[PDB]
Protein backbone atom coordinates (compact mmCIF):
# COMPACT_ATOMS: atom_id res chain seq x y z
CA UNK A 1 0.00 0.00 0.00
CA UNK A 2 1.38 3.57 -0.16
CA UNK A 3 0.46 6.40 1.71
CA UNK A 4 0.49 10.39 1.97
CA UNK A 5 -0.31 13.11 5.22
CA UNK A 6 -1.14 16.25 4.13
CA UNK A 7 -0.50 17.59 7.92
CA UNK A 8 3.30 18.91 7.56
CA UNK A 9 3.20 17.92 3.33
CA UNK A 10 6.03 19.56 1.19
CA UNK A 11 6.79 19.86 -1.98
CA UNK A 12 9.51 16.94 -1.61
CA UNK A 13 7.26 14.47 0.73
CA UNK A 14 4.58 14.72 -2.42
CA UNK A 15 7.53 14.07 -4.65
CA UNK A 16 8.31 11.26 -2.29
CA UNK A 17 4.50 9.82 -2.68
CA UNK A 18 4.45 10.21 -5.96
CA UNK A 19 7.43 7.93 -6.60
CA UNK A 20 6.79 5.66 -4.32
CA UNK A 21 3.04 4.95 -6.16
CA UNK A 22 5.40 4.64 -9.51
CA UNK A 23 7.78 2.03 -7.36
CA UNK A 24 4.15 0.13 -6.51
CA UNK A 25 3.42 -0.68 -10.43
CA UNK A 26 5.00 -3.74 -12.16
CA UNK A 27 6.06 -2.92 -15.30
CA UNK A 28 6.64 -5.54 -18.33
CA UNK A 29 10.12 -3.82 -19.08
CA UNK A 30 11.68 -0.26 -20.02
CA UNK A 31 11.55 1.28 -23.65
CA UNK A 32 13.62 4.12 -23.69
CA UNK A 33 14.73 4.11 -19.90
CA UNK A 34 10.15 4.55 -19.37
CA UNK A 35 8.63 1.80 -17.82
CA UNK A 36 6.57 -0.26 -19.77
CA UNK A 37 3.11 -1.12 -17.36
CA UNK A 38 1.75 -4.69 -17.80
CA UNK A 39 -1.12 -5.88 -20.27
CA UNK A 40 -3.01 -8.09 -17.76
CA UNK A 41 -2.06 -9.29 -14.26
CA UNK A 42 -4.76 -11.73 -12.65
CA UNK A 43 -7.08 -10.12 -10.16
CA UNK A 44 -5.02 -10.82 -6.84
CA UNK A 45 -1.96 -8.86 -8.20
CA UNK A 46 -4.03 -5.85 -10.11
CA UNK A 47 -5.30 -3.31 -7.32
CA UNK A 48 -2.62 -1.26 -5.44
CA UNK A 49 -3.97 0.76 -2.15
CA UNK A 50 -3.24 4.06 -1.42
CA UNK A 51 -4.11 5.71 2.03
CA UNK A 52 -4.75 9.65 2.32
CA UNK A 53 -5.38 11.54 5.42
CA UNK A 54 -6.28 14.91 4.85
CA UNK A 55 -5.52 18.17 7.46
CA UNK A 56 -8.13 17.39 10.10
CA UNK A 57 -6.70 13.58 10.24
CA UNK A 58 -9.38 11.78 8.04
CA UNK A 59 -8.60 9.46 5.41
CA UNK A 60 -10.27 7.48 2.25
CA UNK A 61 -8.23 4.57 0.96
CA UNK A 62 -8.31 4.69 -3.31
CA UNK A 63 -8.12 1.55 -5.36
CA UNK A 64 -5.89 1.46 -8.67
CA UNK A 65 -5.90 -0.64 -11.34
CA UNK A 66 -1.98 -0.77 -11.91
CA UNK A 67 -1.95 -2.14 -15.40
CA UNK A 68 -3.29 1.72 -16.50
CA UNK A 69 -3.39 3.65 -13.12
CA UNK A 70 -6.93 4.41 -13.26
CA UNK A 71 -8.78 4.67 -9.98
CA UNK A 72 -11.63 2.01 -9.54
CA UNK A 73 -13.41 3.34 -6.54
CA UNK A 74 -12.36 4.37 -2.96
CA UNK A 75 -13.35 3.90 0.68
CA UNK A 76 -14.09 6.15 3.42
CA UNK A 77 -14.83 4.52 6.79
CA UNK A 78 -17.25 1.38 6.26
CA UNK A 79 -18.59 2.66 2.84
CA UNK A 80 -16.96 2.08 -0.73
CA UNK A 81 -17.46 4.07 -3.83
CA UNK A 82 -17.11 2.31 -6.98
CA UNK A 83 -17.37 3.81 -10.45
CA UNK A 84 -20.06 2.70 -12.90
CA UNK A 85 -18.00 0.69 -15.26
CA UNK A 86 -16.90 -2.88 -16.30
CA UNK A 87 -13.42 -2.42 -14.78
CA UNK A 88 -14.82 -1.02 -11.52
CA UNK A 89 -17.31 -4.04 -10.88
CA UNK A 90 -14.47 -6.53 -11.45
CA UNK A 91 -12.40 -4.46 -8.93
CA UNK A 92 -14.97 -4.80 -6.27
CA UNK A 93 -14.83 -8.50 -6.52
CA UNK A 94 -11.24 -8.28 -5.16
CA UNK A 95 -10.64 -4.65 -2.94
CA UNK A 96 -12.84 -2.88 0.09
CA UNK A 97 -14.74 -6.81 0.94
CA UNK A 98 -14.88 -5.98 4.55
CA UNK A 99 -16.83 -2.90 3.95
CA UNK A 100 -20.91 -2.83 5.10
CA UNK A 101 -22.63 -1.01 2.24
CA UNK A 102 -20.87 -0.23 -1.55
CA UNK A 103 -21.85 2.29 -3.14
CA UNK A 104 -22.19 2.72 -7.28
CA UNK A 105 -21.36 6.27 -8.23
CA UNK A 106 -23.42 7.04 -11.11
CA UNK A 107 -20.60 8.03 -14.01
CA UNK A 108 -17.68 5.90 -15.06
CA UNK A 109 -14.49 7.57 -14.24
CA UNK A 110 -14.12 9.49 -17.59
CA UNK A 111 -13.47 13.44 -17.60
CA UNK A 112 -16.24 13.76 -20.20
CA UNK A 113 -18.75 12.26 -17.78
CA UNK A 114 -16.78 13.80 -14.48
CA UNK A 115 -16.83 17.14 -16.21
CA UNK A 116 -20.41 16.98 -17.03
CA UNK A 117 -21.58 16.03 -13.55
CA UNK A 118 -19.50 18.18 -12.09
CA UNK A 119 -20.81 21.79 -14.51
CA UNK A 120 -17.31 22.62 -14.31
CA UNK A 121 -14.09 21.97 -16.87
CA UNK A 122 -10.90 21.00 -16.05
CA UNK A 123 -8.66 24.58 -15.83
CA UNK A 124 -11.43 26.10 -13.94
CA UNK A 125 -11.02 23.40 -11.14
CA UNK A 126 -7.93 24.35 -8.77
CA UNK A 127 -5.03 21.96 -8.09
CA UNK A 128 -2.72 21.83 -4.97
CA UNK A 129 -2.68 20.43 -1.77
CA UNK A 130 -5.07 22.93 -0.33
CA UNK A 131 -6.88 21.42 -3.09
CA UNK A 132 -6.30 17.91 -2.25
CA UNK A 133 -6.90 18.21 1.12
CA UNK A 134 -10.72 19.88 0.59
CA UNK A 135 -10.96 16.55 -2.20
CA UNK A 136 -10.54 14.16 0.47
CA UNK A 137 -12.98 16.07 2.85
CA UNK A 138 -15.30 16.17 0.13
CA UNK A 139 -15.70 12.17 -0.65
CA UNK A 140 -15.31 11.42 2.98
CA UNK A 141 -18.50 12.82 4.06
CA UNK A 142 -19.49 11.90 0.62
CA UNK A 143 -21.95 14.85 -0.90
CA UNK A 144 -23.22 13.69 -4.25
CA UNK A 145 -22.97 17.27 -5.36
CA UNK A 146 -19.93 17.73 -4.94
CA UNK A 147 -18.03 14.55 -5.63
CA UNK A 148 -17.67 14.72 -9.26
CA UNK A 149 -15.57 17.58 -8.99
CA UNK A 150 -13.73 16.44 -5.68
CA UNK A 151 -12.81 13.01 -7.85
CA UNK A 152 -11.46 15.24 -10.86
CA UNK A 153 -9.00 16.97 -8.24
CA UNK A 154 -8.01 12.78 -6.93
CA UNK A 155 -7.05 11.70 -9.96
CA UNK A 156 -5.24 14.62 -11.31
CA UNK A 157 -3.40 14.59 -7.83
CA UNK A 158 -2.11 11.16 -8.69
CA UNK A 159 -2.88 9.21 -11.43
CA UNK A 160 -1.91 11.95 -13.68
CA UNK A 161 1.02 13.01 -11.27
CA UNK A 162 2.34 9.44 -11.69
CA UNK A 163 2.11 9.56 -15.47
CA UNK A 164 4.18 12.85 -16.04
CA UNK A 165 6.85 14.50 -14.27
CA UNK A 166 5.99 18.15 -15.35
CA UNK A 167 2.12 17.29 -13.39
CA UNK A 168 3.53 15.91 -10.25
CA UNK A 169 6.04 19.26 -10.28
CA UNK A 170 3.47 21.53 -10.94
CA UNK A 171 1.15 20.35 -8.21
CA UNK A 172 3.85 19.83 -5.47
CA UNK A 173 4.58 23.29 -5.28
CA UNK A 174 1.64 24.46 -4.55
CA UNK A 175 1.70 23.70 -0.68
CA UNK A 176 -0.35 26.35 0.99
CA UNK A 177 -1.85 28.03 -2.06
CA UNK A 178 -3.54 26.74 -5.65
CA UNK A 179 -3.97 27.07 -9.17
CA UNK A 180 -5.64 26.43 -12.04
CA UNK A 181 -4.11 24.13 -14.28
CA UNK A 182 -2.89 25.54 -17.75
CA UNK A 183 -3.74 23.93 -21.34
CA UNK A 184 -0.21 22.19 -21.35
CA UNK A 185 -1.26 19.76 -18.54
CA UNK A 186 -4.65 19.04 -19.94
CA UNK A 187 -2.78 18.40 -23.16
CA UNK A 188 -0.35 15.86 -21.34
CA UNK A 189 -3.59 14.47 -19.92
CA UNK A 190 -5.67 13.95 -23.12
CA UNK A 191 -2.79 12.24 -24.66
CA UNK A 192 -0.83 9.66 -22.18
CA UNK A 193 -2.96 6.59 -24.32
CA UNK A 194 -1.81 7.81 -27.88
CA UNK A 195 2.05 8.96 -26.84
CA UNK A 196 2.58 5.57 -25.08
CA UNK A 197 1.07 3.95 -28.76
CA UNK A 198 3.48 6.08 -30.82
CA UNK A 199 6.34 5.19 -28.51
CA UNK A 200 6.13 1.74 -28.80
CA UNK A 201 5.82 1.87 -32.14
CA UNK A 202 9.04 4.36 -32.46
CA UNK A 203 11.54 1.01 -30.80
CA UNK A 204 10.78 -0.71 -33.72
CA UNK A 205 10.79 2.39 -36.47
CA UNK A 206 14.29 3.65 -35.62
CA UNK A 207 12.98 5.89 -32.63
CA UNK A 208 10.10 7.71 -35.07
CA UNK A 209 6.71 8.03 -34.64
CA UNK A 210 4.45 6.55 -36.90
CA UNK A 211 1.46 9.29 -36.37
CA UNK A 212 2.71 12.47 -34.88
CA UNK A 213 0.73 13.96 -31.67
CA UNK A 214 -0.46 17.94 -31.01
CA UNK A 215 0.42 18.96 -27.44
CA UNK A 216 0.03 22.21 -26.06
CA UNK A 217 3.34 23.55 -24.59
CA UNK A 218 3.62 26.25 -21.64
CA UNK A 219 3.72 29.05 -24.17
CA UNK A 220 0.31 27.75 -25.27
CA UNK A 221 1.62 26.88 -28.72
CA UNK A 222 0.17 23.83 -30.77
CA UNK A 223 3.47 21.55 -31.09
CA UNK A 224 4.31 18.42 -33.04
CA UNK A 225 5.53 15.71 -31.29
CA UNK A 226 7.19 12.83 -33.84
CA UNK A 227 10.25 11.21 -32.10
CA UNK A 228 11.19 10.11 -29.17
CA UNK A 229 14.24 12.98 -29.16
CA UNK A 230 11.13 15.15 -28.23
CA UNK A 231 11.30 16.57 -24.47
CA UNK A 232 7.76 15.45 -23.54
CA UNK A 233 9.88 11.57 -24.21
CA UNK A 234 13.03 12.45 -23.05
CA UNK A 235 12.48 14.10 -19.50
CA UNK A 236 8.68 14.09 -19.11
CA UNK A 237 6.82 10.85 -19.80
CA UNK A 238 6.87 8.26 -16.52
CA UNK A 239 4.84 5.84 -17.40
CA UNK A 240 4.23 4.18 -20.65
CA UNK A 241 0.33 2.59 -21.01
CA UNK A 242 0.94 -1.01 -22.42
CA UNK A 243 -0.50 -0.90 -26.20
CA UNK A 244 -2.64 -4.27 -25.43
CA UNK A 245 -4.32 -2.24 -22.94
CA UNK A 246 -6.23 0.72 -24.88
CA UNK A 247 -7.20 -1.53 -28.29
N1 LIG B 1 -2.86 7.89 -34.24
C1 LIG B 1 -2.51 7.85 -32.86
O1 LIG B 1 -1.59 8.45 -32.23
C2 LIG B 1 -3.41 6.93 -32.09
C3 LIG B 1 -3.49 7.02 -30.76
N2 LIG B 1 -4.32 6.26 -29.89
C4 LIG B 1 -4.91 7.19 -28.88
O2 LIG B 1 -5.72 6.70 -27.83
C5 LIG B 1 -7.14 7.33 -27.88
C6 LIG B 1 -7.73 7.48 -26.61
O3 LIG B 1 -6.93 7.28 -25.41
P1 LIG B 1 -7.50 7.88 -23.97
O4 LIG B 1 -8.20 6.73 -23.31
O5 LIG B 1 -8.16 9.14 -24.50
O6 LIG B 1 -6.19 8.38 -23.14
P2 LIG B 1 -5.28 9.19 -22.25
O7 LIG B 1 -3.79 9.35 -22.24
O8 LIG B 1 -5.86 10.64 -22.07
O9 LIG B 1 -5.69 8.33 -20.82
C7 LIG B 1 -4.82 8.07 -19.89
C8 LIG B 1 -5.18 8.69 -18.57
O10 LIG B 1 -6.72 8.86 -18.61
C9 LIG B 1 -6.88 10.15 -17.86
N3 LIG B 1 -7.92 9.70 -16.76
C10 LIG B 1 -9.31 9.93 -16.85
N4 LIG B 1 -10.03 9.47 -15.85
C11 LIG B 1 -9.19 8.75 -15.08
C12 LIG B 1 -9.45 7.97 -13.85
N5 LIG B 1 -10.61 7.81 -13.27
N6 LIG B 1 -8.28 7.46 -13.25
C13 LIG B 1 -7.09 7.59 -13.83
N7 LIG B 1 -6.78 8.24 -15.04
C14 LIG B 1 -7.86 8.87 -15.63
C15 LIG B 1 -6.16 11.01 -18.75
O11 LIG B 1 -6.59 11.22 -20.04
P3 LIG B 1 -7.99 11.04 -20.87
O12 LIG B 1 -9.07 11.66 -20.04
O13 LIG B 1 -7.93 11.47 -22.26
O14 LIG B 1 -8.15 9.51 -20.86
C16 LIG B 1 -4.84 10.29 -18.58
O15 LIG B 1 -3.52 10.78 -18.97
C17 LIG B 1 -6.91 8.56 -28.82
O16 LIG B 1 -8.08 8.79 -29.53
C18 LIG B 1 -5.57 8.46 -29.55
O17 LIG B 1 -5.56 8.52 -30.79
C19 LIG B 1 -5.03 5.28 -30.56
C20 LIG B 1 -5.03 5.05 -31.88
C21 LIG B 1 -4.20 5.87 -32.83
Amino acid sequence: DVSFRLSGATSSSYGVFISNLRKALPNERKLYDIPLLRSSLPGSQRYALIHLTNYADETISVAIDVTNVYIMGYRAGDTSYFFNEASATEAAKYVFKDAMRKVTLPYSGNYERLQTAAGKIRENIPLGLPALDSAITTLFYYNANSAASALMVLIQSTSEAARYKFIEQQIGKRVDKTFLPSLAIISLENSWSALSKQIQIASTNNGQFESPVVLINAQNQRVTITNVDAGVVTSNIALLLNRNNMA
